[PDB]
RNA sequence: UUUCUCUUUUAUCUU
RNA sequence: UUUCUCUUUUAUCUU
RNA sequence: UUUCUCUUUUAUCUU
RNA sequence: UUUCUCUUUUAUCUU
């Protein structure tokens, strides 16, 4: 039944669904219509990270390009405010790719796509010392703009980045995974579009609300700050919706764990770039794959338990063959 | 083959004349299957319209907004020195709250599956007279790029609509007859696929505050008013309605108008709206070149006697066409 | 063929229009055949150029997807690159004013949005055998235009943001994949969509620098600038999903290097119901799956760019790539 | 497959694309519906010419019978202007058909119509002087007439022939062939109307603008001048197309060529005229070969390099049998 | 058999009434097949006839002008 | 015969003597004994490039990483003096991979091992205009160090980088090819060690003699500058010998070409990279390739014309079978 | 671009 | 205008 | 790490 | 200029 896949659409479903621990191929692309030249980035994270006692830490799988994740912590049973400011992390080699100024990003490539998004939790901490739990779900957020006027001399409209759909983030979606902290968790996003577009690379993106922007006119529930321009940044805004998630620690709990994210994402490289040697045309169109990524994606549940993300796999080419055969009447 | 159930529903939100209970349907039966909310916008509007104007309605792909009304003397076409106002569907506020800067509260994005709109005559027949002139124009939410002597010096960027000089003229494909026939019309989707489109916060007038029309090359004006009572959202891949009611002087034109929207928004968890929401339908091939076909079939609009008999032309159009590739 | 056969008229000329030489396709044909089926107008842009190469210079061309200007050029010093010192200039197809008016705020006047079919180029030399001299190199870069935040210290302070051309720096290297040959020998070579489908792009206002007025390029981080001068007589009116050819033509000095110039641009707009070009205008052909496979396929297929002689071989060598992968099917 | 065409059918499609450098015979007439009498006219030019330097050379095929082309010289970069006359250049015994007066035009026949017209230009310079190219486009130009009044006693309107499309050759048209002098060219036209009318001999016509007619009153963009009605002068207009040439030689360039030009055209021959001799009836109808015709047109380039020349009797089988064989379907 | 794409257009731009959205086709399905650039004329006119007068409009084949008008006393035709 | 290579021993031997023209596979790796994590980096360099007249051209092909090679013109019949500057080329992304300040070379990769190195010179110019000729002879320039005391307060001794060998490139060496300009040249050089040792990245190294350093004190007959840390730099000194190709262009002669640059290069990659996603492992030991290697180098010219490069590859297959042939006895 | 064998040599899919 | 053979004798189409 | 088939799917070597 | 078939397609010579 999964012989009706070409060999890039199958692997395309597996760095999509799959977490390759193992040194996988990377990837082999996108099995959709564009066929140009690509470079498939395999980004992959590991973080040690221990979550403070009394307070509800919060992390966002953000579709940006080089940062795996954005964090910040709340007092225990409370959601950001407006006083609150997440801190990008990066993926290894962020500025290998993006360089080291606001304004060298759209040196190495000039736009890309989203392919994958997974992210999972693994405990760290003892069964007499752990407590709290672990919430999920996911937010439709997209980056638009803004429009106001200034009162400069002469006087006029500024327009800047802003975000929408932050505020999904401010409760706990009714889509939702929550379970005891010590089982730990594994969740993907996907593309959040009919089909799979090229975003451009942004430059200059360093924090939103902007420099000399103030908060309130951006509409944003809170604030997205990546530091420093030689250490980190936003380089773009993938299609993909973004997974949050809230892991809260009672007092005097010792939740500590292991943060996992990958992340396949196609390229367009510049030929100044060394980083250009690498490119390969995208996997021809693969309707079946397309049409599978489409309801597998629907069907897995917002998240699962970290034990269960071993045989993830294995859930998923039973959706598939399920799918193929019920489809075969 | 046959459409599937969202699939059929979709074409009738998409051509559906108004008073079917049209289904809003799962959806759009389109490869995206994500969360989303069905919202089913309709509003009916009683007014007159002043004698001696040709008054100009705008359905634009705008959430929240049916349509935009200015009126100018008979005889002629908006100016610099017009100014459109929109009118709201009801609940605006409930969606889009009352800042400029709340629009993205409830939904992030979102995007248009249809647009319709009716205009039924209420005025008895000695009174009434004019005509009611409709053609469709292909209005763009772009940007314009000016520099600006502040100090220090700075360069602008704003949003600007293209493709408005297009209603300054009554474009060669229309529909054009009298006042008292009534008249029915519908837009699609002016892409060759159902992308979503961002929320945007700020938008309250264009050109904006501080913006004269001069640097946006718009022809005329469009004002939303108190960002407590309206305002732009956003704007759509759908092409834009233009009504031109003709009233000569001493005629007495009365009629109701009806808005038809189906839109498809992406729901932030936090909203009261999630509830509501459910799955995008999954893609059936089918209803998706059937969507296509009709639309171009379609008359630019009809008059209201033929709205009637009009989902009867959608299936008429349905199976012509489902014939002739059924035999291959 | 069976091949042949399986596809649409339109969809047949939309080929042409894309991997064949305007002189072989007396067509533009109908349009894309895509699912979109609204009202658009077909328009091929032809440039024909005599034009002749500074000696001691290597002179870069770009044909770069923005409507109405066929390509941009600018001469450095031999055996250079372009540096921020350097300005692009347009030339325009014929017409250009006609078409996007005479003010930088008037380019959507005639259309409001469009989209980008073929976008070809070739150049024969005219030089004879004892003045010729020098290479004609060719790669292709993924240029985008996308924008660029930063804040300014007004009063009261703000915060910026303009165009920015993203992947402008791969004009300053001769990538990996290239066609690079002598003079002499000519050259021709097409782009093609750089997204999975034809989305429309709006009409773009007021644009005629890039980095724009009042914008230093340090902040843009483009590596050079684009200069379409008087507004009344070129400028930016969008940017379209094609990457961008770029040409390096080297002439050593005491070379003659003449060539004629001819630059082909399929382009579907959507017409504004007032434009006197509205009259012409007509649907977008309908959907033609086989076209568009075949389509990416040849696209893929076809080398970075072929001498000009083996041009004409070309219509037929594309036919052939057409009928080599639609016999894996059947 | 070309079995299916009836031997003039096929004759006919040779004359039409195909360079009878080989004495071949003339022609059969055309398979079109009329059968009546006419004499097939196979007009033949070889005239050598020398591209003055720094000119661009303006060479104008224009269905004018036993006027083979026009030319007329510009300054390089340049267009004809108002100031610029063509001069006709005729085929072989202009005036054995025509006479030597501009009133004894019919005397031999009485109307005609063009089957082909071709032209190919082939160079003599060597490959150390020449430079330079040769643009090719084709004008659809008519004759039609102008209507303006004249101030004279009693004031009347006046009527006369003027040409319609002559603007077309201010401008190198966007579908062209352009290419290195050096490397010639061959081109062809073709009819265009839905059928062969047959047009009717022109008398006293020697210049367009008339004797006593002002430029500006015609509208024609520059003058026709076909000299002395005693050496040559225009007796019709057919139904075909005018292939314009361009031949830009640069300055101290050395072009010089070899000129031919072919003229398939079906006269109605007079009784009293000796030509009538060698009167036959015109092929009867032939409806594969007037099929095929315009789909050969259609395809063929604008023009091609001279080399290519010899091949193109062997490209235009092709795409009959490929026609031919698209249609068995 | 059945029509071509052109041919059916053309027989649309030919009978077809207003408002459909007509095709202006890819022109003549005739035996002709050169260079033509096909344009669909399109004509909006409100106009009030005068009371008493027998108005007589003219659509006759001459390019860019739509029709002709000339009015005349009610009962009678166009006189010299 | 060349069954007795495993898969990359022969690879390694094509990256090594064959002109991957096409976009062959970059490389498998070194068949040597070490097996670690590496990164194989084909760099490839297509320079158009114009002889002035009168002037005798010196390029180098140094061993260089990411810099091709390094250029000066000096009057002709003549050789650099102390009076002269060699600047580099680099190979396209040179600052993708080593930055752009002189401390950062060693942020993406530690350390590395040349495999490979061609270089091709391809003529441009007519067979009028050319004259001249190319010389290439090879010179075994290492990289070494100079100590001196230097007269500070207090006095002190210092030390630096300092090339040796370079003398070399002031005369024709004994062993080279010389020919006529347009017959263009090919030529390659090898490993000048018994083993592939890995070399580390050099900080700093912007020009040789360095800042403050004076010429005398180096030995170095001439001077190398790399220009602005942010767009080249020495990065460090393979074990190879340095090409050495003298493109004398006579008065009014008019000598263009088209110079292409071949590198097979090991680098050991950092984690903290995203280079490092492109890493596998060394090609483990091919004894028969290795000994291939050298019996293959040894055999092959000094340089060869343009038009034996194609043969190239052939040219090589018939010495290892014809080797690995007269070894069966 | 015209053609197969052979070993390759990876890479999945299945027991 | 009623009919074939025969050589003609050109003329293409195909290997 | 225990085992084969199968199609893969690239990749060379040979005619 | 190297070679035949095939239909041609005219054109005579003969019943
Ligand atoms: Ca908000
Ligand atoms: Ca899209
Ligand atoms: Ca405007
Ligand atoms: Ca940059
Ligand atoms: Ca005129
Ligand atoms: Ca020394
Ligand atoms: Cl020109």
């Amino acid at each position: 039944a999964l012989t009706r896949l070409s060999q890039p659409g199958l692997a395309f479903l597996k760095c999509a669904f799959a977490p390759p621990n193992f040194n996988t191929d990377p990837g082999k692309g996108i099995p959709d219509r564009f066929e140009g030249k690509v470079v498939s980035r395999k980004d992959v994270l590991n973080q040690s990270i221990s979550f403070t006692a009394g307070q509800d830490t919060f992390i966002l799988i953000a579709p940006t390009p080089g940062v795996a994740y954005w964090s910040a912590s709340v007092p225990a049973g409370t959601f950001p405010t407006s006083a609150t400011t997440f801190n990008p992390v990066n993926y290894p080699g962020f500025t290998s790719m993006f360089g080291t100024t606001s304004t060298s990003r759209s040196d190495q490539v000039s736009s890309f796509r989203y392919a994958s998004m997974n992210v999972g939790i693994y405990p760290t901490s003892n069964l007499m010392q752990f407590a709290g739990s672990i919430t999920v779900w996911k937010c439709p957020v997209k980056l638009s703009t803004v429009q106001f006027p200034v009162a400069t001399d002469p006087a006029t409209s500024s327009l800047v980045h802003t975000l929408v759909g932050l505020d999904g983030v401010l409760a706990v979606g009714p889509d939702n995974f929550s379970e005891s902290f010590i089982k730990g968790v594994f969740s993907q996003s996907a593309c959040n579009e009919p089909d799979f577009e090229f975003n451009d690379i942004l430059e200059g993106i360093q924090t939103l609300p902007p420099a000399n922007v103030s908060l309130g006119s951006t509409g944003q529930p809170f604030t997205m700050d990546s530091g420093a321009e030689a250490t980190s940044g936003v380089v773009g805004w993938g299609n993909m919706d973004t997974i949050v998630i809230r892991v809260s620690a009672p007092e005097g709990a010792v939740n500590s764990a292991i943060l996992k994210a990958w992340s396949c994402i196609e390229y367009r490289p510049n030929p100044n770039a060394m980083l250009y040697q690498f490119g390969h045309d995208s996997p021809p169109l693969d309707e079946v794959a397309l049409q599978e990524y489409r309801t597998v994606a629907r069907s897995l549940p917002v998240a699962v338990i970290a034990a269960q993300n071993a045989s993830m796999w294995e859930r998923v080419k039973s959706i598939i063959k399920s799918s193929l055969a019920a489809a075969s009447n």
